[PDB]
């Protein structure tokens, strides 16, 4: 249940949230392409989902591959900003779920997301605590998978 | 080009489009819905692309129709950071365009987005010379289709 996932973002995890985000999401383009690249870095297994992006090895050069990771982050943008509103975060997250369902993404191929989210996280000096917070916002996201 | 159409926002454009996204986009939720029911209201003939969405007379009661329009609202927030980079404009601006493109949905049909963009900003006091300049940034998402 996507209702029951998102009633685990309790106070603390909220604020967990909010407060890597600001440092995190002030340079969307610069770390959605570190998200990304991660992710193919350490899932190879999943470059083919994006045929689309082209040659994804060449990073930050690709445009298509900029496109699609300024907008990933503008979608986490969003639901940080749902936060307060369970009715509204839920909303959002079956939207974004309905993109990932038409491309046959599971919950668990959805969710080796976590690593890369954990590496980005530890780089810019936020340890576990905020990568568990992080587990917890995109478990919302599985939950409507 | 899109780039050409990018580049040609004007430092006074791009002021007009900051200051009156300052209030329009301080409420996504509100304002979002605002404009897809204006769109549906007066141009009737595009309720049928929105299938997905369900009964779109629902309003925000409509749940999927609220997470879309929310949504569309950061694609909004996404143009509107974009705009001092014309490179990273452009890329961003060319993945929505993809969205669109395989829905058929063609340059003149999407400026038909400018009528409800006009009136939204218009109950928010923001006139003739903001309607023009919410234009100029649909005519580069024109450029691109
Ligand atoms: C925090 C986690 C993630 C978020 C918020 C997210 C967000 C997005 C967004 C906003 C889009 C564009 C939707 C569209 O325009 O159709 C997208 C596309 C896509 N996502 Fe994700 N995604 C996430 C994780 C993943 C993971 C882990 C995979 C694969 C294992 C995945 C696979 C895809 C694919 C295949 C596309 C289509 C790319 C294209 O052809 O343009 N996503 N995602
Ligand atoms: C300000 C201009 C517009 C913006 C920023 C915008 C943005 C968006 C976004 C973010 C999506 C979701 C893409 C996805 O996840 O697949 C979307 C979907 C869509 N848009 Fe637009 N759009 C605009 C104008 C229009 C107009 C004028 C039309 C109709 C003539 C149109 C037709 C569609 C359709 C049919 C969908 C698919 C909806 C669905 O089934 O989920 N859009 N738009």
């Amino acid at each position: 249940s996507v209702y029951d996932a998102a009633a685990q973002l309790t106070a603390d995890v909220k604020k967990d949230l909010r407060d890597s985000w600001k440092v995190i999401g002030s340079d969307k383009k610069g770390n959605g392409v570190a998200v990304m690249t991660t992710l193919f870095a350490d899932n190879q297994e999943t470059i083919g989902y994006f045929k689309r992006l082209g040659d994804v090895s060449q990073g930050m050069a690709n445009d298509k591959l900029r496109g699609h990771s300024i907008t990933l982050m503008y979608a986490l943008q969003n639901f940080i900003d749902q936060l307060d509103n369970p009715d509204d975060l839920v909303c959002v997250v079956e939207k974004f779920a309905v993109n990932h369902i038409t491309r046959k993404i599971s919950a668990a191929e959805f969710g080796k997301i976590n690593g890369p989210i954990k590496k980005v996280l530890a780089s810019k000096n936020f340890g576990d605590k905020y990568a568990n917070a992080w587990a917890k916002l995109v478990a919302v996201v599985q939950a409507a998978l």
